[PDB]
């Protein structure tokens, strides 16, 4: 049974009775001293962190990993070259550079990445942001045949990717890799759904084989839809039907692969065996002159010389570069986190940012585009049996083999099989659409975040949609605690349990005592509402009572000066039957005098202010004689709430009702001590430990 | 003394023992029914709210107000015409329209405003924002002698003010007048400081009588500084010296007016006598040909015909219109709130928005600009003795008299005495600069908001700086609770008081029990940090323990299948001296099997998992056998934190350690019931009332 026999504490007698350890809080000098205190072990640890490869390469086990690693590397390399060919078209650049986006960063990641399962490269939505940023750049560059336009587009892509990599490297160096926590789960869901719809709309111009002008940021998806639906009559029926059949069978075989896992190890690489089928069917049968199907151009073999990034493209695409870098880092961290949790190894987000930045910089310098890990490719690599990043090495080797020697294949490719392959990974993100119902029935509040994120992204394009969604998500925090369900507490069962005042039957509030609870932190957006709710719950504005008391005191002093009232130690003689009620109206610049606290030290009679006054003065009465604030859920006050709380406490103290604050820990009172909260009026003895402690102290003091 | 004797409760037995009132929460149908249920009393109340004038005109007391009201009206009218002349110059439009901005809205406010002390009109910040919006509008309008430029500027000003009034009216209709609470006190202070610097820089082109191009939003103050400092040699020494002397005398007299209040009622109207002596000195002595001082042009008497607002200017300045409307409403509410608190009358924010919108619309339709209440003018009107809005009527009457009959005056005005008068009321706002020190020594977190607001406003111009600062402040809200000071609790004095684990000496944690406290709400930005801190405090990742236990069970089952181990009710025979340790490496797509909950029902021996296992299995031991989460400060969980909490609770329950949640009220458990938090695993019996209740229940269950 709950049995306690302790003295009543008030966090002041408690501090005296129980001494503290007196821990020294960390200053600013010692922090700098300890981070700047270089040591050989610290240097070795920081170097190993900056070069994670040396951490695990000597620890590689050469018996149970090589076969699985090489198989996964081959499979992920094939899927990576196919995905690069598909994704390079989203930027309206020649597909050759796609191989670079699937080759250069991954190699760099091998020597700087900390994860062990993801497969670095391009993923479709990042490619779409690259394309949007490029279309913005070329349309804004001041001017000083189509191959020239393609070359300037690829130059813009390289520049934008180099700047994105520079931004990622700068973020990683500054050790601000904790930014990824500002993106909620609901915002991520909404962004994934909107991105799914965006990629579905953007692949249409390849499924139908039409020509669309490169649209811009303000409203992109709807413009692409309009321009692609205005020219249905100019479609290619053969390309449409082949895209539909390959997409349908790819989805079917993906469903079979997901359904059958135990009986089917090393899942069927339908992508390779089907791109080869499409290539073989196109070859010989000539789906380039018998039909008018667009075909991937002749691949020019060999690498390309690096080009310095353009300063003008840096200047014109800064905000979109910030956006693309943040999206890339967030996607990579979210993809790697699941595998890290599954296999239980440490993950360094900041090192991930550094590796991504270096990979992006290297790839962009060599005419590629921004890269990360792709969920579909990473899932393929892991499920095939990927163990370490050596699978990434084998994938890069396969991509290099394709880009160097085996390049005249994939040349008769249908240029729509790639689009269907890219869009076939849309099952998860589109099926995620069934999240409005769950959130609405669950929380009714994160559903608002999801819907607003979806609408904002769809309207604004992913460059600005993410930022607007983040702003709205941050605003929803203030929205949640904008109107706290402030309540009045009361005793239950004549014990030390206190609950809401409209929830039970055998309740008993102590006489002249009202207990208030505000179950949310009080900051700039809450102090007004908290003050209004507290005043309404109490039943009277303390300032009004104080002003009325001051006016009554002034009237009494005036009557005493006129001699109509004689001051006695007990009461007054009141040598008047009835006065004419010559109430005075105080002008401006003098009403503030009524705000001052009342001190009747001159008058021997201690006026009760609650029974009655001579000559029938107003003097409104108050039954409440003590107030306890249940600050058990208050988590932080900064400035405005502190000023409001100080004003409220001064107002209550001045009308001669004590106020007690209950439930706060030592950290809260320590923090409040800095705000100059305490002074000659609001002492430090108003803080207590538990509501029952406060009420017991009140009862002891009163009688 | 603190005496209590009650049974141990767990918010489930407590619910059964103490029945609830069963209050019916308001639905969506009843809310609509009650707001749509029109009633004659409700209609009368809503009409009186929509026309607050009829509320107080019959209640006017024509014995003690009329003299003070008329005096205040005359004084505020003189100061209002002077201020309008000064402020209209900030928009680079002829000063005539300034009178309109000081006349039209105020009259409208008389029939729609609810405040009783403020004086409606233009204030220099709103004029500057109008000027910036106009300069943006004319520079962006597609094209289809100097007076034509002035006429198009005034047309743009009228259009932008009409749109701002429309926005204000729309906001007031929608009853969203609570937006004004999103602006903290620190943000307000920073904005006022930056705006003081802005007005000081923008009055320079009049302080010296030069010519400056109308700069734009991106960086305005610095551009004006450069273009005004490149032409110091083209100044007017007479204008400079006269502006300096009028500034000096007005500052000195303001100082003596603040210092001397009791001995000097109805404060000296220094502005009126100063401008009249400046005009008299200019007249006759001809400060227009003896010197080259720019003067106010010949006033064209009479009103002007209304012009329809321009659609092109409407669409070109939507965002700046939103910004100016919000700034105007916030300024008016902040100015009126102080007086409402001083005189204790009801104040309606939504009605204030409606009145401001109607006034702005009427003024803009009649060729004026945006209007609000100015702190200087309102303070003058109140301190002179203003009692109600009739003083506003008298001020509007004086302005009308000036604009109709006495208009040839103020023509020999010096066009810099007005600038000096406008800038002389800046001391009380520039003295806010000494707020960085107070905040830094006080809170160290709102000082960041103040500095960021100052920098953002200075760099970006007010219209964008306000929005950027609001976004940063909303981000700071998350910043405060991004890294909660998570702590471990322990008993104090062998009683029901629990405190931090590094703050006392005679502490006693119960055996195998760790109590965790997270003193901040857990949302998307906190669940990862909370989980990491909790796991670190406990000392082991539960998932690792569960996986190792599952691996050990699989190995034991394999040995039993091979027959090397014989299962007995107590222990095993273990018919092997030592095995070769043929540890198996589980491949991918099968590791998740180790994640499944443990269930050794088939084996009769209940494995303790803490003493020892045959054949020297790893099986890490855990001393902790019960965990209590002090959810006394948790205020809200939405989705992501709920998912993380469910995962953590499942992980802990599966490794056979009970988990209890303590301190939450009925509202929190009711809310958590919706998130599908409870199921067959995490029952509803894990919630308790107090930490001592939880530990007492643990002790009772254990022994
Ligand atoms: C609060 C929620 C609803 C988000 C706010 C939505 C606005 C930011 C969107 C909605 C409608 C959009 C407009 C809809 C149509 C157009 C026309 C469009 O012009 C073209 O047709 C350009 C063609 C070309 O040059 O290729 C330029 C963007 C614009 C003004 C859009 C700008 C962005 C707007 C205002
Ligand atoms: C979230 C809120 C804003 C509700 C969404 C409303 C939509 C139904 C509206 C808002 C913006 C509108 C679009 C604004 C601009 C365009 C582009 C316009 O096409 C062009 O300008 C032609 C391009 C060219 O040929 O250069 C066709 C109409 C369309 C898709 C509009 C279709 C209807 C849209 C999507
Ligand atoms: C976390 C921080 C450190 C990352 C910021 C990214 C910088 C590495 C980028 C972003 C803005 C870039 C600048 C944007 C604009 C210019 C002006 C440009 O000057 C010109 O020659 C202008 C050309 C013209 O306008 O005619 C020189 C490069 C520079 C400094 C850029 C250099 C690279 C900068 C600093
Ligand atoms: C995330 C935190 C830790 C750092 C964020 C820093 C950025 C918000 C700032 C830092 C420097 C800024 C840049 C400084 C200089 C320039 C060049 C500027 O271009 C010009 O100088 C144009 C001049 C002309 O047109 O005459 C465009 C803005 C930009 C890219 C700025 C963009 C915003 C930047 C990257
Ligand atoms: C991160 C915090 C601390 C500061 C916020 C950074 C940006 C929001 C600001 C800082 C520097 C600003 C830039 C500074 C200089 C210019 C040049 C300016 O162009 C001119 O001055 C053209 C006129 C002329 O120079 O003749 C256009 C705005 C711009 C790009 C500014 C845009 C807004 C920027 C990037
Ligand atoms: C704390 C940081 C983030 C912001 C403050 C930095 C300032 C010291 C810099 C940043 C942008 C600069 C401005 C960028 C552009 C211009 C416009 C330029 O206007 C002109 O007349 C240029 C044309 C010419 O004179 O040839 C004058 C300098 C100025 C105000 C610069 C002055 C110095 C500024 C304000
Ligand atoms: C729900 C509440 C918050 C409503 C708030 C009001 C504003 C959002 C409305 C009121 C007036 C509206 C404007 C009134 C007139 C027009 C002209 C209209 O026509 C054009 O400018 C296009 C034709 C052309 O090119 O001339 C475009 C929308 C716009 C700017 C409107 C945009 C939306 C505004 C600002
Ligand atoms: C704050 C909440 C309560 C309401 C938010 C509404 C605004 C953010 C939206 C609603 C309607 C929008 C307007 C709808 C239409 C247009 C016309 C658009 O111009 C064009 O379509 C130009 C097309 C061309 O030039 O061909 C410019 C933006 C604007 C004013 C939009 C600006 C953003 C507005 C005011
Ligand atoms: C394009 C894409 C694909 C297509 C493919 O990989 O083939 C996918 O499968 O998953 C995605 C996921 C899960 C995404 O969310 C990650 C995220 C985390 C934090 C902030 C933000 Br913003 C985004 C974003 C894009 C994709
Ligand atoms: C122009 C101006 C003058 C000049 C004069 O009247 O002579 C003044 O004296 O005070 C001001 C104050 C105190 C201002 O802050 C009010 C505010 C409240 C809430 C949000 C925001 Br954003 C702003 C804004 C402008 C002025």
């Amino acid at each position: 049974q709950y049995i306690v026999a302790r003295p009543v504490y008030s966090t002041n007698a408690f501090e005296e009775n129980h001494k503290k350890t007196g821990r020294h809080h960390k200053t600013f000098l010692d922090h700098l001293k300890v981070c700047c205190s270089c040591s050989p072990q610290k240097a070795k640890r920081i170097v190993l962190s900056l070069f994670p490869i040396a951490s695990w390469l000597p620890a590689y086990r050469l018996k149970e990993w090589l076969l699985s690693d090489i198989v996964s590397g081959i499979s992920t390399g094939i899927v990576a070259v196919l995905q690069g060919l598909a994704f390079a078209l989203l930027v309206d650049i020649p597909p050759v550079y796609g191989l670079y986006a699937s080759f250069f960063p991954a190699i760099i990641y091998l020597f700087f990445g900390t994860s062990r399962h993801i497969s670095v490269g391009p993923f479709p939505i990042l490619s779409m942001m690259v394309g949007l940023a490029v279309s913005g750049a070329v349309s804004k560059a001041v001017p000083d045949s189509l191959l020239d336009d393609e070359r300037v587009r690829v130059a813009a892509a390289a520049s934008v990717t180099v700047l994105s990599g520079i931004i990622q490297l700068a973020f990683g160096i500054l050790r601000i890799g904790f930014v990824v926590i500002y993106l909620s789960e609901s915002l991520i869901s909404g962004f994934t759904t909107a991105a799914a719809v965006h990629v579905l709309v953007s692949q249409l111009k390849f499924i139908f084989q039409l020509t669309v002008p490169s649209h811009t940021d303000p409203v992109s998806i709807f413009k692409v839809l309009y321009s692609v639906f205005s020219q249905i009559e100019k479609t290619n029926i053969a390309d449409l039907v082949t895209a539909l059949i390959v997409l349908l069978v790819v989805s079917i075989v993906k469903e079979i692969n997901q359904r059958f896992k135990d009986k089917l190890p090393v899942p069927i690489p339908i992508e390779f065996i089907m791109t080869v089928i499409a290539a073989g069917v196109s070859y010989g049968c000539d789906f380039k002159n018998r039909f008018k199907v667009a075909v991937v151009g002749d691949m020019n073999p060999g690498f390309q010389p690096p080009i310095t990034p353009d300063v003008e493209t840096f200047q014109n695409t800064v905000g979109d570069c910030f956006g693309i870098a943040m999206v890339a880092f967030a996607v990579a961290f979210s993809v790697a986190s699941v595998y890290s949790l599954k296999y239980d190894y440490p993950l360094d987000g900041n090192q991930e940012l550094i590796a991504l930045g270096l990979g992006n910089i290297v790839c962009g310098v060599f005419r590629g585009f921004a890269g990360s890990t792709a969920l579909s490719r990473s899932a393929v690599q892991e499920s095939t049996g990927g163990k370490t990043q050596i699978a990434g090495l084998i994938g890069a080797i396969i991509v290099l083999i394709v880009v160097l020697a085996i390049g005249f294949l994939l040349a008769p490719l249908q240029k729509s099989v790639l689009a269907a392959l890219a869009l076939g990974n849309l099952k998860g993100m589109l099926m995620q659409f069934a999240e409005i119902g769950r959130l609405w029935r669950k929380d009714k509040y994160d559903c608002l975040i999801w819907i607003m994120t979806f609408i904002f992204t769809i309207v604004l394009g992913l460059g600005l949609g993410l930022a607007a969604s983040v702003a709205f998500q941050l605003l929803t925090i203030v929205f949640r605690t904008q109107f706290p369900k402030c309540s009045t507490l009361a005793n239950i069962g004549r014990t030390n349990i206190y609950k809401n005042k409209k929830d039970y039957y055998d309740m008993y509030e102590p006489e002249g005592v009202k207990i208030f609870r505000c179950p949310s932190p009080i900051y700039f957006a809450n102090i007004g509402f908290f003050r209004r709710k507290l005043i309404d719950a109490v039943g009277f504005s303390p300032l009004r009572i104080l002003r009325k008391r001051n006016k009554a005191l002034r009237k009494i002093r005036k009557l005493q000066k006129q001699g109509l009232l004689q001051v006695t130690p007990k009461g007054f003689i009141c040598t008047v039957d009835t006065i004419k009620d010559s109430d005075e109206e105080l002008d401006n610049n003098q009403i503030e005098v009524l705000d001052q606290p009342i001190n009747t030290t001159d008058l021997p009679f201690h006026i009760d202010w609650n029974d009655d006054l001579p000559l029938n003065i107003e003097v409104p009465k108050i039954s409440l004689h003590s107030l306890i604030l249940d600050f058990s859920a208050v988590s932080f006050l900064d400035v405005s709430s502190v000023r409001g709380l100080k004003s409220i406490l001064q107002e209550f103290i001045r009308i001669k009702v004590d106020v007690y604050i209950v439930g706060t820990d030592d950290d809260f009172i320590e923090k409040l001590n800095r705000y100059e909260f305490f002074d000659g009026e609001v002492k430090s003895s108003i803080f207590f430990l538990t509501i029952h402690d406060a009420v017991l102290h009140i009862l002891m003091k009163k009688d």
